[PDB]
């Protein structure tokens, strides 16, 4: 038993939900928020910039002493970091982003990274600003993780879509 509430379940791991990931991860504090990350983990906007925002930018200066010390991260990779005030921990996963001509074949890769972990709140990989289409990234999450992953989509119209349409 965990603390999540008002998720659709779609399969034996994975459940779903209309909300606001940042406003999900204050209340719930989960173990595991997943960011939207880019290889720079520069967190302009999408979800990254939202979950930024909720953290005083600590997330981002974290980030940066990460990427000096680090280098960038691969498309498909990721990396822990701290969840900050939202969660114990933040995995920062990079989909492939559509609008830079990055292979759709490594969103498989990304959403591999979550069954490192038992249970994680997350995004839509390559969602949003990332230019895939959310219907075949829900399906590619279906089909890769089998840890528990509550995604929390923020817009309502998309999620309707998201459940009427899924196999
Ligand atoms: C006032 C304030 C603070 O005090 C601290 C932090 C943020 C805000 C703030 O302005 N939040 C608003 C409202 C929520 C918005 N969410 C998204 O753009 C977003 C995109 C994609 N997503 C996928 C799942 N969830 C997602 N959410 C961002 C703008």
């Amino acid at each position: 038993v965990n603390s999540f509430s008002g998720y659709l379940k779609l399969t034996d791991n994975v459940y779903i939900k209309n909300a606001d990931i940042v406003e999900e991860a204050k209340k719930v504090k989960p173990t595991v928020v997943v960011n939207a990350a880019n290889v720079y983990l520069k967190h302009g906007g999408g979800v990254a910039g939202a979950l930024n925002k909720a953290t005083n930018n600590a997330m981002q200066v974290e980030s940066d002493d990460y990427i000096a010390t680090n280098g960038p991260l691969k498309v498909g990779g990721s990396c822990v970091l701290s969840g900050h005030n939202l969660a114990k921990h933040c995995l920062h996963v990079v989909g492939p982003n559509v609008n830079k001509g990055e292979d759709i074949q490594l969103l498989k890769s990304a959403y591999e990274n979550f069954n490192q972990h038992e249970v994680l709140l997350a995004p839509l990989l390559s969602a949003g600003i990332f230019g895939a289409d959310p219907i075949h990234s829900l399906r590619v999450c279906v089909d890769t993780v089998r840890t528990n992953v509550y995604l929390a989509v923020f817009d309502k119209n998309l999620y309707d879509k998201l459940v009427s349409s899924f196999l």
